[PDB]
């Protein structure tokens, strides 16, 4: 059924609706699918889905020079931990990879893929069953109870990484990069948001270490920086994208409780722009905006008021993707999209409609999402969701 | 005269005109004095105007309920190197402060006395001449060709000071606090803007020391909170607060040039919220706005548009002083105060208008200021210019 206390707007009168380059893509409107993990990728292997994943894609790329980043993808086994989510590290991942690539550049539309290293998120009985460690900035804090139950019941302690360790990770960031952009990428997004590895350690609750990857705004910032600059040199700036949530709580993160978030994210801005001027500038920082803290409470749950992401355009002077409860809010997308760098990203409704583009074009009703099958192995609620035209031969105008 | 090109508005219906709580006074409208030095103080011993600067402060202080910041106040000789500016330290000082502050409070006013350390900005012959040191944070960087000549001539080279010599500060910070409550005012604001001493730390053009105090964000604005628990300490919370200006240019500081700049202060506003959550919220933060990032420029001129202080109130949660650019932008005015804890401070106009109160809230004409006589000793351009009574009386509206 389509959304019922909905009152859509077109924004075909806006910027949303204006060429942008970004990278090397010349998008042709500025509604962006955010990364969205679907945990339809096959185990043993982490392979993204043989069945369905092409066509998933190939839905939502429909829209001609729509930019898609993909679900996040770890980097290799240790940064992973779910069984369902895919990979990029191996060659019977980046075969399944190339097709998805292959057939989103025939809608003639773009695809960046999220690099994710899981930290404390991960779950440490996978772990413990395929050797590799539970692993996050520090020791002495721990994500949440049911995690700490599984780590008991695994006998897999959370582990405080060595510096060494951290430079293992950094290569693998590196090799996925490559084998990203080799496999037909556009480019890729080091995911330093929502509470995972990298985010992990920008944040003073769950980073506690008093060595140079800790203990000062420089030194929680320093792991996130080093990926950004091992990316730059091995694919080019062009090609490099990062994701922040400053206020974001998913995953035990501090948000805007901490007085010091604003500085912390603030000075990761400034690094970039200092490294844009000085002839690097990232192809874009996506932000996910305080009206989304835990994009796994229904819109509008999780506000936080008490700040800001603007913050971060006094300091950064490229494109800024913004990600949050804006399908449901045109009002607000129709203003911020008056910044002319601003793109906006739609998650969850962009799960719902393969077509959405259209729909933010020209004001059409929105199909609801099923969070049911947000993370389900299945084709329902991952490849049938309508486009509009479907949908009124489906009678969902009188449901 | 009247300012030719201006039409007023009426202020009177917005929250210029609420009551609010700053520290311990009651103020009965939102429009603040910022701190002005006017060099009416007298040589030698750096003594308040016996003449006129009880009749200057009194004129100002006409409107009841009026917060006014003084001029900046000199802590001790090693903080001072102007003649002309007055000091807080002195028995001979305090007796004049004495009777300036018993004026403002007569007219149900309050009174809150600017602290300052001028670090690069003194002038290094007057200092040689009385035997004292020229400070700054480092000592391989300096102001400008001008200080540079004067101190070549004054064979007084620029000082990098010691920890010790922060600490003989810092006891003189504390006991010219002391030293202004106990002569009747309402509180001090610390200055840590417009380039002079503890801005020369903020700031990394000039703060290039390997030391505790430079080389990070934390060790950066080390020395400014160090100052602010002093006087927390020695005189409470509620009778201080800070003042600082993020992209000030003035007295070579970096401005929005700096990409790091943003984050800088942002640490700085989030180590005042610990504070606050801690039982010590200060009274105030006041902010130079990027409107002005050099008060001896024209208004409409040095306006920096790449950046905002709206990222402050991400962080900082209690009230704030905004001062630049305001007394001939009413329509700006009109939408900043729409904020329950933003006030408005007016320099330049209340230079020229003992009365700018009543003009701001009944829209009436502004009395254009004399920037000759901003720094003269004289009476003319500091206790002579009219109230809109008397400019009427003297044909001003026909000029
Ligand atoms: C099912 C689901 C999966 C998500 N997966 C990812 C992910 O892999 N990487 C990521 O950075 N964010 C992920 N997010 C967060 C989204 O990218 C997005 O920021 C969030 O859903 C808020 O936007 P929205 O209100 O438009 O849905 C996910 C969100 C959902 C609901
Ligand atoms: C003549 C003059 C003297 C000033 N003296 C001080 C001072 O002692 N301390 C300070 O922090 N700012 C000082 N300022 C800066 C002002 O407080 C204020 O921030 C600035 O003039 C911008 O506001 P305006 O546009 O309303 O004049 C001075 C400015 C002027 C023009
Ligand atoms: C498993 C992941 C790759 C995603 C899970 C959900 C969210 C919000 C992420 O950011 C990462
Ligand atoms: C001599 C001083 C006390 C003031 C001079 C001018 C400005 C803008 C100040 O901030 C300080
Ligand atoms: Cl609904
Ligand atoms: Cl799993
Ligand atoms: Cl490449
Ligand atoms: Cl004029
Ligand atoms: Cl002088
Ligand atoms: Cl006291
Ligand atoms: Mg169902
Ligand atoms: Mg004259
Ligand atoms: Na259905
Ligand atoms: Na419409
Ligand atoms: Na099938
Ligand atoms: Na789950
Ligand atoms: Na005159
Ligand atoms: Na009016
Ligand atoms: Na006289
Ligand atoms: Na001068």
């Amino acid at each position: 059924s389509f959304v019922k206390d909905f009152k859509p707007q077109a924004l075909g009168d806006t910027n949303l609706f204006k060429p942008i380059k970004i990278g090397n893509n010349e998008l042709l409107h500025r509604a962006v699918i955010p990364p969205l993990t679907r945990m339809r990728a096959l185990h043993p292997g982490n392979i993204p889905n043989r069945d369905w994943a092409v066509e998933y894609y190939t839905q939502r790329a429909q829209r001609p020079g729509t930019m898609i980043i993909t679900e996040g993808a770890f980097i290799s086994p240790q940064a992973g931990g779910y069984d369902n989510a895919p990979g990029v590290w191996s060659e019977e991942q980046m075969v399944e990879w190339t097709k998805i690539f292959n057939a989103i550049h025939e809608k003639k539309s773009f695809v960046w893929v999220q690099l994710i290293v899981l930290g404390w998120a991960a779950f440490p009985d996978n772990l413990a069953r395929d050797g590799l460690r539970y692993d996050s900035a520090s020791d002495n804090v721990f994500m949440d109870a049911e995690q700490e139950a599984k780590a008991k019941k695994a006998n897999n302690p959370q582990h405080s990484l060595t510096k060494d360790e951290i430079k293992q990770y950094i290569k693998e960031y590196v090799q996925a990069a490559k084998n990203s952009i080799a496999a037909g990428a556009d480019g890729v997004e080091i995911h330093s948001a929502n509470g995972y590895l990298l985010n992990q350690f920008l944040d003073p609750h769950s980073n506690t270490r008093t060595d140079e990857y800790g203990g000062s705004i420089e030194n929680r910032a320093r792991f996130t920086l080093e990926v950004v600059d091992a990316l730059v040199e091995a694919i080019g700036h062009e090609k490099v994208g990062l994701r922040l949530s400053p206020y974001g709580v998913f995953n035990s993160m501090s948000g805007g409780a901490e007085t010091g978030i604003v500085a912390q994210y603030a000075y990761v801005a400034g690094e970039l722009e200092k490294r844009a001027k000085a002839g690097k500038r990232l192809a874009f920082v996506h932000l996910v905006e305080p009206r989304v803290t835990n994009p796994f409470l229904t819109e509008g749950e999780g506000e936080y008021e008490g700040g800001s992401n603007d913050f971060v355009y006094s300091i950064w002077k490229g494109p800024v993707i913004r990600a949050g409860n804006f399908a449901l809010h045109p009002e607000v997308v129709r203003e911020e999209v008056k910044d002319k760098r601003t793109l906006i990203g739609y998650g969850r409704f962009f799960i719902s409609n393969p077509d959405l583009v259209d729909r933010l074009e020209k004001g059409l009703p929105l199909n609801k999402y099923d969070r049911d099958t947000f993370y389900q192995m299945s084709a329902h609620g991952y490849i049938d969701y309508p486009t509009y035209e479907e949908a009124l031969k489906l009678g969902w105008d009188k449901k």
